[PDB]
C-alpha cells in the first residue's frame, strides 16, 4: 500500500509525575525566543484566546500533538513541555505556524 502510515502511536508511559523526564531540546532556544516574542516570554500567560502560555498556540493544536500529557494547557506545562508539543508541530511544518517570531528565534 502506497498509503503511508505515520506514528499515530503514543505510548510514553507516565506514571504519576507529569513530566517525569523530558529530554532537553536544543531548539528550545527558538521556542523560548518565540515565547519571548509572542507572549513576551510568559509561559503562564492565558490571554483567553484559546492559545496558551509560552509559544502561544491553541488548545486544539496543543491537544493534537498531545500536549495534554504534559499538561492539558500550555500555561500549566513549562518551557520544555511547550517545546515538546511544539516539537511535534514544528516537525511536520517547520516553523510555518510560527511567524516572524520564529524567524527572530532562528527558523530552520
Amino acid at each position: 500500500n502506497v498509503v503511508v502510515t505515520p506514528a499515530h502511536e503514543a505510548v510514553v508511559r507516565v506514571g504519576t509525575k507529569p513530566g517525569t523526564e523530558v529530554p532537553p531540546v536544543i531548539d528550545g532556544s527558538i521556542w523560548d525566543a518565540i515565547a519571548g516574542c509572542e507572549a513576551g516570554g510568559n509561559w503562564a500567560i492565558n490571554t483567553g484566546n484559546g492559545y496558551y502560555g509560552g509559544v502561544q498556540f491553541d488548545q486544539g493544536t496543543w491537544e493534537a500533538n498531545g500536549g495534554l500529557r504534559y499538561a492539558p494547557r500550555a500555561d500549566l506545562a513549562t518551557r520544555e513541555e511547550q517545546i515538546a508539543v511544539a516539537e511535534v508541530t514544528r516537525l511536520r511544518q517547520g516553523w510555518g505556524a510560527w511567524p516572524v517570531c520564529a524567524a527572530r528565534a532562528g527558523a530552520r
